[PDB]
């Protein structure tokens, strides 16, 4: 493994953590999700995250937080803002983009001089 | 857990991988190797680096490369040069410094932007 591969394996996790029930685990699909396709044409899941990191498909911490920030993006603009999913949503990107602020960055990025 | 100790932590597994027998993973003693007290006057080993990273005691990348250098450089000055203990002291020495080269510390420090 890489160093940038292990810091965004450690984001992850924190993130999953928030997610106990495994909502945001895999991908939602039609199957499951009436005109889920035709609402959210740019799906995202931990677990297509999980991929690509391990993938090495993410150079920067922005990329991540993209992915991320869509996922939640999509899951509140699919389910009503009545649903457990879309309330968990806005929970966890708001505690996502706290632990991954531009500071928490910075300092984390003193560290390494 | 930090961000900055999973990435000392992803750094002291890729030494440790380097010393599969254990040679530096816990204090030398006086009892097998006699006079070492007497000789080395800063003991370190791995067991120490990762309590020091649990104990959130390091606050640079090159603190904790200054660490790695001492248990290195007190191989190399208590065994002799025909020793597997000199030896592989020296050749991890070299790794270890390529890993945490500045150059690697750069790249990474922008990919955290
Ligand atoms: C994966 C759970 N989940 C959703 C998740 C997100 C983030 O949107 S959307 C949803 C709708 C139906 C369902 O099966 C009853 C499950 C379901
Ligand atoms: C624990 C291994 N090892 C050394 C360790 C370091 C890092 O120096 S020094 C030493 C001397 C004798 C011995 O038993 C033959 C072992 C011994």
């Amino acid at each position: 493994s890489t160093p940038i591969q292990q810091l965004l394996e450690h984001f992850l996790r924190q993130l999953q953590r928030k997610d106990p029930h495994g909502f945001f685990a895999f991908p939602v699909t039609d199957a499951i999700a009436p005109g889920y396709s035709m609402i959210i044409k740019h799906p995202m899941d931990f677990g297509t995250m999980k991929d690509k990191i391990v993938a090495n498909e993410y150079k920067s911490v922005t990329e991540f937080k993209a992915d991320f920030k869509l996922m939640c993006d999509n899951a509140m603009t699919y389910n009503r803002p009545d649903t457990v999913y879309y309330k968990l949503a806005k929970k966890i990107l708001h505690a996502g983009f706290k632990m991954m602020s531009k500071e928490r960055l910075l300092a984390l990025k003193r560290s390494m001089s």
